[PDB]
């Protein structure tokens, strides 16, 4: 019961059973991501007001509001461990990411009410941002579980003012609205003034009984005195349900406790507009031919080791098939339709390993996978260009080391096919996806899908083996300091500063601290992400194409039959 | 459990019980009425193949295939009438209007299979622009039950070519797409190029196992030799199932039979996205305090008489309840938030009767109902723009002779206010409906909410009292013939000819036939097409704004108590 | 001094120096030509009040006020003949098309204030939305000389009322507004009701010293001795300049007189954006190659004659340069790059001649030329998609006969390629024109760029070796007949009439009396157009693609050295 199965179903399929499993390569894997659990754990765990705590006082923490709201196996939290600010706790105070809720897949922000009530900390409105971006490129549900106390006073010059401050999501979700895309909102406990404004901005407004909203909240011996005396006369916090269900009614529901809160947005998420998948799909829904758990042989934690990539690909989509667009032309990529829980969805990654009389514009050259030339910048654009008027989303496999470089490259036009490129992703107008396998480096970063095309970038994930670099440290090194060495060993040891630094500043976990890759997932989660993705993009889409209709399957095909 | 009671419930509530009740009026009224019922009977029966043949030949008509789809009682019909080339049987071909769908409301084009195998009419084309163009408008599924033989041979001239002709909805069905609005079609009996096209332009392909699409199909001595010869070796038609399902896959589902087919089309609506409409609601629904049959009494068919406008929208919205927008301000015209089904709606209605001390640019005037002055310009001007930042869609009461004239109307800036309101609509960027209670005349007519505003009227009906017109005959027969009378029994009889042509071609069917009005509509079915439409509305819409972040009622409560 | 002379300097030259000229075919076409003219003449020159009669009044006829307003040399009229509800004089009462004022591109509009005081008259309203969208489309600045005496009273029926009739255009301005593309108005004479309006929906009001704009004007013993009391009290029109300047100041400017209402006109138009052209331009703008006069020879009046496309683009771009895009696949078309005035414009044109060996999907078969087959609709369906990414505007040169047919076609996909060619058209939003060279018929003539876009093509014009019809009268007959033979004289009858009627409502002055096609230009004007429509195009566009961004130039370089 799909269109055209003569170009969905029974695509090539790709990928080998794993023969030579690489036990220490696996383990190295896993190391960085113990680490990044562990660090999660700790992160999540740290605050004054512990779990326990909290719930003896009648709350629940922001995991287990989180947990409580979506289906079992459906959590990808993103920006985890972001904390571009050093915050001494290891977050930007809030929890965020995406889950499914009755089957629909929503955007969640959780106040971490464990941490100073809540509080707007340094890092947490760009956290805020990189939410409601990833909602509005997906026109996806944003759901705020709003603990919120605020602007942290002793930080309040970097987090109360600017363009990217307190204030933007609020305008953001005025955006979100006005674009069809609404935002519920559970309030409890204390929201005032920045918590006030998190609380009214969304759509939907549900709250418990003993929580509050306001302009302004109820916040030396004569201070002492003064808060004694206030504090006997029981004068309510301004804006408790008695004023806002009572009077204002802008509480549109009041429930009794935290889980009945959660019900009342899963009722308004019931409501909510999503197509059932099965519209969009072009097969039924089925799990690649070969495991997962074989990633951690095949992508190399040595940086000089190349590998397959079609073994990544068939390990990441439906049924390992594949149909590729222009197989031979820009040998540096691949480029090709897939299919995620039967969903059409445009992959673009690069090749690795070296590629025999290749560039065409060398003479008796060799071409480096992880580079891009002439022809893969070329098939690059022709087949984002296409995706884009077929309304089919992009993934994009990175594992790159820039595009050629020197004066044979710039007369094959390098530089004005990667500006091309970008162009023609800006253009897409397409929710995308970003996985960073291996390297993320040079201008390739940019062209291949980044995260610096803030229109169609939702947001980004690496594995394990990622690492985030302008260039090699050494190469770096040479560049700057080759010249000083020359005119003129304290140049020497910056050199060698620079190197180290560079292998620091480039390790997995330091790289979404930074917010460079927004979450490191697992080796076994890079699946879940594509399909919490994709199925996240044909939910509320807002262009269509008809399969029949459809440019890249035909374009794909003459290429194959025509030369 | 709704946001702002306190403005939104228990709002005024107006309207009498009707105290002298006017059989003969009732009597009137119900006589358009019934000639309208028949004439639609009539034109639906009409055609070579009867609903018998049909049947017999294992085919449903238009009305059977359109009644297995839908929910009982939820058929409103448009254009039943339309017919502005005179087409013999009345009708331009295909039936069309909104219809829900196990509780989603969807918009309906159905071939009449009955007449010429369901070919390209005169003014078929144009009937169906005005179907995409509501989808469109209102972001709602468009759904073909198509049975399509083409371009009417001997009419080839006024079907096939030209902007508005045959070829258009193809472009029309693309923008849809593009619009993510979805196109679901089932594909019945033999539908060759220009029916061909209208079974690929959709985004589902639904077919009937005895159904073809195609761009050519299988259409003196050696003419009946070839015939017969071709029949003999029972060649299929072009585009047959073992084609468009078994090779190219371009029919997603094929059906045994008719109602098969509906069943399909069904299952593909289920899966489309769309509001449970509570969560717009902003009250539960309530019936009218007041009967519709009422309005067979209130509104005269006798056009020199007056009545009371608040009972008619007292009859037609959500428990006889309406909160006015500046009561006192532009009498003439009343403007306000009302609830249809729980939804909130901006009503525009004109005041009938004589206005005593008004306008007041003038000296000791009396205001005539019916007419537009300033307050009243200025008043629409802002409750549109009100509306429009809300979200909240608007319904338009037509019953007017015109904006004031003369040069105190100039002076008090009348012709650039009409044209004020016509850049308030455009900018207002919503859907709305247009409702003729009695008369639409001059541009008053265009300037509220007129169906000439091709971007929000999403199309308009009107009573049995409606009547269309430029202006009175008599007055037109003056306008025409007053100065040709004093430069000169020729010219009498000319201005005699014209006041009885203004009437026969104001009379709600000729209207209706030319459409000027969409359908003719009886007085028990007005709140019915309200609530298709404003559920239609509320189902899908592009844009939201909270309730709580709302600016109509607010400065509706504003000029109640500052002053 | 312009981008990339590599790609877009020195590209192939096509066409040859006409060898056989052929006086019989130039002969022929100059009798279209004549008889063209002959009746745009006589329709200009017809109604009551005369050229002379106008001047000796104060008042410049709609010519005169074109001439007057715009560049020597530079009238490019559209819809002259258009009256599809045949009205007496042959025209919609409005006068049309493209003009250039001191180097800028205009849209404009001029009232025939001959005929009935400028009245509206059925057809009309069509007339004036074909004006609104070509200026929407363009983004181009609408221009009205207004002299407007509203709706023609004994017509009102079919210029007052409906969705596009006299109101429309009102919307139409607001939304031209609201795109930011201005109109300017000038206003002669008197302009009441639909006059006033179409005087005060415009942007800039500049206005007559004697003329007026009115909601509403001054418009059988006692009706004569009304007239000629009030016509004794020197009441003055309604809404004159002492009002609507010195009152309202809705009037920006007055003028003496007609020129200077135009001088006025010409200082608003100097105050508008536009682009110095060069800013868009690939190279010097140069004439053709070779001259136009061949035109006349080359394009057979014998429409079963062939003939070489490239000898027609050869002589209608710039310098006889063309850059082919995948020259060799789908050779039924011609698409490629060619030049306008140095201007970059994508040529998409059907190639005529018998093609051995083709299509690929068939045994030992021959292609016609004027049909489309599977590679030539998906090369098309890939040009639109390049050169909408590149910002490149389409002229489509069509001559054709239709998609192929029969089973063998739909298993290549033919149907669903014909509808994603008009899904690549509508995804292009860019403005592009038509020319119909010889035939528009079948579905072809919608998916080549047809004017059944409404949100792309511009407009359309014709040469007169053009037809347009469904297809030919005799193929018609038969699939009208055929059958009916078989099951029964009286049938004979019928077909020779049918092909007869075809013949007759195909003819080049009935298709532009319809509007099937805008207007029938000369072939030494259809360059004039080209260059028109291009220079609109680039005068104010509202997305650019930098040239060294570009994929069409890219992709096309690719095709030739790869493959
Ligand atoms: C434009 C935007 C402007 C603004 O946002 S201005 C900020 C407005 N916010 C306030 O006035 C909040 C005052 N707080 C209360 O009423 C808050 O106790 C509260 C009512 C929530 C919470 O009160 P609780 O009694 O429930 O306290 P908790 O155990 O949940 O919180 C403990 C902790 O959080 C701290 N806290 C709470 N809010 C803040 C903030 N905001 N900054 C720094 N630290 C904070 C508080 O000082 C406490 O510190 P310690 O005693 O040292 O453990
Ligand atoms: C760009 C667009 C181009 C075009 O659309 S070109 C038109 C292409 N259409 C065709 O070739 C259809 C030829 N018809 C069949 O095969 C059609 O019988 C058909 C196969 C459907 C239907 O065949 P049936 O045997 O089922 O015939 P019906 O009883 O359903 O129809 C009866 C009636 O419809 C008439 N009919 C069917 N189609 C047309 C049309 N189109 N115009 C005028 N009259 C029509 C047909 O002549 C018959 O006339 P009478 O014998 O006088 O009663
Ligand atoms: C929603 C929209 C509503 C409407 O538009 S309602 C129409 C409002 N228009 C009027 O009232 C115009 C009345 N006319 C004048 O004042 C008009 O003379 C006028 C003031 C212009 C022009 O007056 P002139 O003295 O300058 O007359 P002209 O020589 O320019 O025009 C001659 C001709 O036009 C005719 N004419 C002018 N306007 C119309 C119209 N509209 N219909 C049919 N015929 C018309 C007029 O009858 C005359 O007919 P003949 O005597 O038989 O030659
Ligand atoms: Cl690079
Ligand atoms: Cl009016
Ligand atoms: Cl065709």
């Amino acid at each position: 019961m799909y269109s055209m199965p003569g170009y969905f179903q029974n695509m090539p399929t790709i990928g080998k059973e794993l023969v030579n499993p690489n036990p220490e390569n696996e383990q190295e894997i896993k190391a960085v991501e113990s680490d990044i659990h562990e660090s999660i754990k700790k992160a999540l765990d740290a605050g004054i007001t512990s779990e326990e705590k909290l719930n003896e006082r009648g709350q629940l923490s922001a995991m287990q509001r989180i947990n409580a709201l979506i289906d079992p196996g459906t959590w990808c939290p993103l920006n985890s461990l972001f904390n571009p600010e050093n915050n001494k706790f290891g977050t930007t105070n809030i929890v965020n990411g995406l889950g499914r809720v009755d089957g629909k897949w929503v955007y969640i922000v959780a106040s971490d009410n464990k941490k100073m009530a809540g509080a707007w900390v340094p890092g947490q409105a760009e956290n805020l941002i990189r939410c409601s971006d990833a909602a509005k490129m997906m026109h996806l549900p944003l759901i705020y579980l709003l603990n919120c106390s605020g602007v942290e006073f002793p930080n309040q010059d970097k987090v109360y003012p600017n363009r990217r401050g307190g204030g933007t999501p609020f305008f953001r979700n005025s955006e979100l609205n006005q674009l069809g895309i609404p935002v519920i909102v559970g309030i409890y406990g204390t929201n005032p003034a920045g918590g006030g404004y998190h609380s009214i901005s969304p759509t939907i407004l549900i709250a418990h009984q003993d929580a509050n909203m306001a302009v302004g909240g109820a916040g030396a011996e004569q201070i002492i005195a003064a808060q004694i005396e206030n504090s006997k006369l029981k004068v309510p916090a301004p804006g408790s349900v008695p004023i806002h269900y009572d009077e204002t009614g802008f509480f549109r529901e009041v429930y009794q406790n935290d889980l009945g809160v959660i019900d009342g947005i899963k009722k308004y998420i019931s409501y909510l507009p999503a197509y059932n998948l099965e519209f969009f799909r072009v097969d039924t829904p089925k799990a690649p031919q070969l495991p997962a758990e074989d990633l951690y042989s095949i992508i190399p934690m040595n940086q000089k080791r190349p590998y397959d990539i079609y073994e990544v690909i068939a390990r990441l989509f439906d049924n390992s098939e594949f149909s590729e667009y222009k197989k031979g032309y820009g040998p540096e990529m691949v480029t090709g339709l897939a299919k995620v829980n039967g969903l059409l969805v445009g992959v673009i990654a690069n090749v690795q390993g070296l590629l025999m009389n290749y560039p065409e514009y060398k003479q008796n050259s060799v071409g480096i996978g992880g580079k891009l030339y002439r022809q893969g910048l070329i098939k690059m654009n022709e087949f984002v260009t296409l995706c884009a008027r077929d309304r089919i989303p992009l993934i994009w496999l990175q594992d790159t080391t820039g595009i050629d470089v020197g004066d044979e490259a710039e007369k094959a036009e390098l530089l004005g096919l990667g500006q091309s490129l970008i162009y023609s992703i800006e253009n897409s107008k397409l929710p995308s996806l970003e996985i960073t396998i291996r390297k993320a480096s040079a201008a390739a970063h940019y062209v291949l899908g980044g995260p610096q095309g803030n229109n169609t970038n939702v947001f980004s994930i690496g594995t394990g083996a990622c690492e985030y670099y302008v260039m090699p440290g050494e190469t770096a090194a040479n560049a700057m300091y080759s010249r000083k060495l020359v005119k003129a060993q304290p140049i020497i040891g910056k050199m060698n500063d620079m190197i180290q630094m560079y292998t620091d500043k480039s390790r997995p976990k330091y790289c979404t601290e930074k917010g460079m890759v927004d979450e490191i997932v697992d080796m076994t989660e890079v699946r879940p992400y594509i399909q919490a993705f994709t199925e996240a993009a044909y939910q509320n889409p807002q262009s269509i194409c008809p399969m029949h209709q459809m440019l890249t399957p035909r374009s794909t095909r003459e290429f194959e039959t025509f030369g």
